[PDB]
């Protein structure tokens, strides 16, 4: 038993709801929250950009020391770094952005980060203003990941979309 509350489940391991993913992440302090990253660690906007302004700006204080010693992130890869007021830890994924030309395949590689994690708060991923679609990036998700993943979708239409067409 864990605290996420008001979930439709989609399988066995899937779960999803309408919700603001910051204030979700506010309210069950979860141990793992997913970031909507890109491979710079730059959260100017969409999901990223709203988390960061959760933590006033100390999760991008936080990813320019981590770049500026690592380099970027590849499309498709991952890192864990602090989860700051909203959870223990984040998750900064970076999903293929179709607005730059990104290759869509790597959306799998990008959902695979999340089997790392046994329990995890999770926008889709490139979802938003990356310029997949939504609802190939849910098909996605539950073909590939095999941990136990709460997901929020922040649009009350898409959600209802995304519910009403899963196969
Ligand atoms: C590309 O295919 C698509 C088909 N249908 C819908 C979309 C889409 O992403 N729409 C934007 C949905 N709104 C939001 O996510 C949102 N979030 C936070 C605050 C206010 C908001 O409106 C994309």
């Amino acid at each position: 038993v864990n605290s996420f509350s008001g979930y439709l489940k989609l399988t066995d391991n899937v779960y999803i709801k309408n919700a603001d993913i910051v204030e979700e992440a506010k309210k069950v302090k979860p141990t793992v929250v997913v970031n909507a990253a890109n491979v710079y660690l730059k959260h100017g906007g969409g999901v990223a950009g709203a988390l960061n302004k959760a933590t006033n700006n100390a999760m991008q204080v936080e990813s320019d020391d981590y770049i500026a010693t690592n380099g970027p992130l590849k499309v498709g890869g991952s890192c864990v770094l602090s989860g700051h007021n909203l959870a223990k830890h984040c998750l900064h994924v970076v999903g293929p952005n179709v607005n730059k030309g990104e290759d869509i395949q790597l959306l799998k590689s990008a959902y695979e980060n999340f089997n790392q994690h046994e329990v995890l708060l999770a926008p889709l991923l490139s979802a938003g203003i990356f310029g997949a679609d939504p609802i190939h990036s849910l098909r996605v998700c539950v073909d590939t990941v095999r941990t136990n993943v709460y997901l929020a979708v922040f649009d009350k239409n898409l959600y209802d979309k995304l519910v009403s067409s899963f196969l």
